[PDB]
């Protein structure tokens, strides 16, 4: 009756760790070499084009912060029930879920289709920018509800330890969406929008081989029907107390983007901001390990609660922040080794503009950043394992808005430091946030040990 | 006796051999469909003259098929049976006799039709550039007439004997040559057209080299081919006839309706309504794909249960091709309903473009509905064939194409006000009624097989 995703899941806490972390990693990388990719292609297009990609782009990250949000609540709710060995509330949550899909979908749609014009020309954008943008969001709009489905069908597998398929569905969503792009852009013509509809017609074709998982095969562990479906207040109050603020930190660290760009700006001009734009594009290389142990963390993490067993929790959470903190020392040291290769590709690459001298120094200074954020995310994604929510956003919010910009401002106003300092001040306020996030968590981990007993 | 993974897959469980029979046949399918839509592009960048030849032609090129494409089916359903009844002697023996007529009937439609083409075509369509240009591409397919029809044999040995994937092999082989040959004949050689219709024969040529190759000098087929001993039966004629010669009838039974529809979407959309529902024909032609893969493999199923005298390995196999083919349609409507406007863009860059696509976006919220209800007489259709009822089959198709279909769309431009948007609900309704009696006449079938 159990799969080898589940026997994994709650089996020994180190060997979960590292199994569910790495399909969801090399998810994650295709992903990124998709995004890399289309910037590329839709660079080629013209200014017209890239600025309809620039007004929708804020809309976009909404929906994806939203589906992944709704997708995270529903991975850590069903590893929960599994640890628990209650399999009723793990479906009765699956069913929970796919019907929150196409609510939050269809609403996404509703709402954002007749205030988007509104939206785009508050930017003070005028012409075929905001007309393109108009025709590429009415795109993506429209497959809204298949968005948060993905996210959602996601979330169900990696909850059971079937990250092998989540991973699978991103690198076929990704993977095609990579061997569209060019293809509707240039070979057929359609510019910009067609972007938009290689990403749509690669999320159907994702859909439809989760659907088919979920529904046609029904191979997953747990059982999806309408008739174990009891609706639910607690398990929907359950979903939101993840989903909610796990939105909610993708602004806070939105808005703190927005402020570290003005503080580059004061720093070092318009090509502090470009010195700045392609140092954390860069960083990347290291977030995206971090990311896919976090969803790893969350689930082994939900599991050993759910199984009320706070050790095999504890050794979850530290062995995660062990191996996240030694693949983040590789990715650094590396990074910082070959800064003058890296920083090299993007600005040679346009040979007019310069700002290697900027970047290599950057390149010096702002990933250590990288070794710091182990702490914080790990324990964020314990805080969701255990269906703690507000905690996670709480964190983040201390981390981006308090500690990596407050430390980025008071050095560039009141100190030497200039354009290096924006970077300083974001690795010292990712120190301290460091500190407070693993204090924290082995805190909240040691007051359950307390309860239990 | 030595048998082959094809023989195993149709002596064997039915769900899996529906399965394993079904999806080569739509891989081969989709390659081909890859091959239409590649041509369709450069046909289109030669002018509007070469476009309207290929439109006048294709009729032409449908009734070779249907004479093919008939005795392949009446050639696989004979072999699946004799093979489920254990009769090798037989099932050599049909393959023999269907490899003969291939002949006799290739070179007998190049016979007739070929002084017959010239004075068909000018007849009702006066001349042009794209007259001439139809003239010259039909008399280039209808000389390759026996190459079409061998390969249609040849494909139908492979899947009768459950070798669906070679079959599969055959059809990719052929359309992604034509894929690399098309724009080398119409470009580069500068042949225009016609070139296209070269690079087709030549592609048709190659693919009966390979099944020639696989069945007379490799020879590792389950059947034996050989002239040896070979000894002429009307029992084994009359088996292939039966099912092969009606279902040459339904093609034409379809064909002689779509000419109807397609008048009748012109007292419904006027002239334009011809353009509208050749767009739509062509779009349902990519939907029916999935249904034509279970079919034939329903087909060859139904017929080796047949061969075994199990009715109820027979029923299963039906009923499961009816589910599958169900599912996928519903996932196929959803898609072409959901996503609709995009898909009609894709066949409208052309002058008064609103007219032509914003009709065919309304037709195609209402029409793709059919899809969801075809398998349920379709599947009823290839079970006929397999157990050799061909006649039953017929008379099916022409009750939902020349009656249901024409008499509802009739009277809907008749007697009702809607016009345009009237003749797909009216396609629609005949193919509801078609596809409930259809289902219920096989279940009637069935039923009485299983007596005496
Ligand atoms: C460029 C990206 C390469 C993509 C192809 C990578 C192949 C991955 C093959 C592994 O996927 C196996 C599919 O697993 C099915 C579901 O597994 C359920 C969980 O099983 C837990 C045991 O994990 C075994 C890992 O091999
Ligand atoms: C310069 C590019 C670097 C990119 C970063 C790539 C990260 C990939 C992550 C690879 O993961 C390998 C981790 O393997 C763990 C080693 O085995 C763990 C041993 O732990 C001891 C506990 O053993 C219990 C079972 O694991
Ligand atoms: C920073 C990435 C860490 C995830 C990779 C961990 C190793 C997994 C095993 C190997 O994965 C291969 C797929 O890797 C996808 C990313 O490839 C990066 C290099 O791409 C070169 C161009 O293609
Ligand atoms: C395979 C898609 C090709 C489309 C090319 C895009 C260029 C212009 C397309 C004009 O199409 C008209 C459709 O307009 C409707 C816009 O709605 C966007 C979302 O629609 C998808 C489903 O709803
Ligand atoms: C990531 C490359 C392919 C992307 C599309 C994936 C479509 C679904 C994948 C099919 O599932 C494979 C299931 O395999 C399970 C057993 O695999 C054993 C391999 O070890
Ligand atoms: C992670 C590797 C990504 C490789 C690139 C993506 C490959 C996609 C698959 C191949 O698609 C073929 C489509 O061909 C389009 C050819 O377009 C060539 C003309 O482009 C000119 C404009 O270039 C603008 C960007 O510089
Ligand atoms: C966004 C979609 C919401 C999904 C809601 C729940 C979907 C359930 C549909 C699948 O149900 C499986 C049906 O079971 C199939 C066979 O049932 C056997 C009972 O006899
Ligand atoms: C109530 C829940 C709503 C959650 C909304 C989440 C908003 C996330 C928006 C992310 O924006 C990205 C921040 O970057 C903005 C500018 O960066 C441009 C770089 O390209
Ligand atoms: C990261 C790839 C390294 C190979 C490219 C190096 C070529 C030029 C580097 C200049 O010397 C680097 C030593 O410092
Ligand atoms: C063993 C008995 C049969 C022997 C072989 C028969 C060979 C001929 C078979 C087909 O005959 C058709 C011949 O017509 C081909 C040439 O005519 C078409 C010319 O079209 C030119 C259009 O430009
Ligand atoms: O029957 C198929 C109908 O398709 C319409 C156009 O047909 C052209 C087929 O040509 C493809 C190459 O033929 C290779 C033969 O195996
Ligand atoms: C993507 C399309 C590529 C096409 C390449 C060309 C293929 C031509 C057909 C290949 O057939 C392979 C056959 O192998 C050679 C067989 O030689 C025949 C001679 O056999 C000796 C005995 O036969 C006597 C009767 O011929
Ligand atoms: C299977 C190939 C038969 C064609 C051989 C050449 C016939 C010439 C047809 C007329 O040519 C059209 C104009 O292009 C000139 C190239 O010759
Ligand atoms: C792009 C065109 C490539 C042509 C390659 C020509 C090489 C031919 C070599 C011999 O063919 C290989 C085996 O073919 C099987 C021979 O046995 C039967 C001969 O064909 C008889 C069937 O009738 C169809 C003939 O067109
Ligand atoms: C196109 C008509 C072909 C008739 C079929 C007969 C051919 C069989 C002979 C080929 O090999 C036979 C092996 O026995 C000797
Ligand atoms: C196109 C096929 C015509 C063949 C008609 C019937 C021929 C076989 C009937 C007689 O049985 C033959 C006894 O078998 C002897 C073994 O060798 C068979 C070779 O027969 C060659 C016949 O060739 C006729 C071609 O015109
Ligand atoms: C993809 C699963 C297809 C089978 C689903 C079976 C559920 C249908 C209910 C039972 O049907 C009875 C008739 O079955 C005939 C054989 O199938
Ligand atoms: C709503 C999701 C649609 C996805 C595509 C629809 C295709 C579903 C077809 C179902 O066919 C099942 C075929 O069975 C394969 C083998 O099953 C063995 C199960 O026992
Ligand atoms: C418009 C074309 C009509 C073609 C012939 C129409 C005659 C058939 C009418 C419908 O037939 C219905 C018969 O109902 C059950 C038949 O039972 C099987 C008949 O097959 C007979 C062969 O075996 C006889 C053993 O009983
Ligand atoms: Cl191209
Ligand atoms: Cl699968």
């Amino acid at each position: 009756k159990t799969t080898k995703g589940v026997q994994l899941l709650r089996g020994d806490p180190k060997k979960a760790i590292v199994r569910l972390s790495i399909p969801m990693m090399i998810g994650m990388s295709v992903q990124t070499l998709y995004n890399l990719a289309d910037g590329i292609w839709v660079s080629g297009l013209g200014p017209e084009s890239l600025a309809a990609v620039g007004l929708f782009f804020p809309v976009f990250m909404g929906i994806i912060a939203l589906a992944a949000g709704l997708g995270v609540g529903t991975s850590s709710a069903i590893a929960r029930r599994i640890g628990a060995r209650d399999k009723e509330g793990a479906d009765n949550v699956a069913v929970h879920s796919l019907i929150l899909s196409l609510i939050l979908g269809v609403t996404i749609t509703i709402t954002m289709l007749p205030a988007i014009d509104s939206l785009f020309r508050s930017m003070g954008a005028k012409g075929e920018a905001v007309e393109l943008a108009i025709e590429y969001a009415r795109v993506l709009l429209a497959g809204a509800f298949i968005i948060v489905f993905n996210n959602v069908g996601n979330g169900i597998l990696r909850g059971e330890g079937d990250a092998n398929r989540a991973m699978l569905a991103m690198v076929l969503g990704s993977g095609l969406n990579i061997v569209l792009d060019p293809i509707f852009i240039y070979t057929l013509g359609f510019g910009v929008v067609g972007a938009a509809y290689a990403t749509l017609l690669s999320m159907v074709v994702t859909s439809l081989f989760i659907a088919y998982w979920l529904f046609v095969k029904r191979d997953t562990y747990v059982d999806i029907t309408l008739r174990d479906f009891s609706p639910s207040r607690e398990i929907l109050k359950d979903i939101l107390r993840v989903g909610l603020p796990s939105s909610l930190s993708q602004l806070s660290m939105s808005i703190a983007m927005f402020f570290l760009n003005s503080v580059a700006i004061t720093a070092g001009g318009e090509n502090g901001v470009a010195v700045f734009t392609s140092a954390w594009r860069i960083t990347m290389l290291g977030i995206v390990p971090i990311l896919g142990m976090a969803t790893a963390t969350t689930s082994v993490t939900g599991a050993a609660y759910g199984e009320r067993n706070v050790e095999k929790l504890e050794t979850a959470y530290l062995y995660a922040i062990k191996i996240a903190f030694m693949i983040e020392l590789a990715v650094v040291a590396f990074i910082m080794l070959f800064a003058p290769q890296v920083a090299y590709l993007f600005t040679y690459s346009e040979s007019a503009q310069v700002i290697k001298g900027d970047l290599i120094s950057a390149l010096r200074t702002l990933p250590v950043f990288l070794v710091l954020t182990p702490f914080g995310m790990m324990t964020s994604a314990m805080f969701q394992g255990i269906g703690e929510g507000e905690k996670s956003l709480i964190l983040t919010i201390f981390r981006t808005l308090v500690m990596q910009v407050g430390f980025a401002y008071i050095f560039v106003h009141y100190t030497t430091l200039g354009l290096r300092g924006v970077w300083i001040g974001i690795v010292i306020g990712n120190m301290v946030a460091a500190i407070v996030g693993f204090l924290w968590g082995r805190m909240r981990i040691s007051a359950l040990k307390k309860t239990s007993a």
